[PDB]
């Protein structure tokens, strides 16, 4: 039951950050055409391990499992 109508020129923080990681990765599967994401976007280094690791914690909770954000 949480919605957001506000906007920001650059980013908002853990929301926009995670959101760009998820959305960016989401494509990884789209483009990539396989799966995973984090380790890979990171692999390419788009998102360093600063936010990505944070995301790894967001999804996996640092589980280390693949997919994380994709399909």
């Amino acid at each position: 039951n949480l919605t957001k109508q506000k906007e920001a020129v650059n980013d908002k923080g853990k929301a926009a950050v995670v959101k760009v990681v998820e959305s960016q990765a989401e494509l990884y599967s789209l483009e990539k055409n396989e799966d995973a994401s984090l380790r890979k976007l990171q692999a390419d280094g788009r998102i360093t391990e600063e936010q990505a690791k944070a995301y790894k914690e967001y999804h996996d909770k640092n589980g280390g499992a693949n997919r994380k954000v994709n399909d």
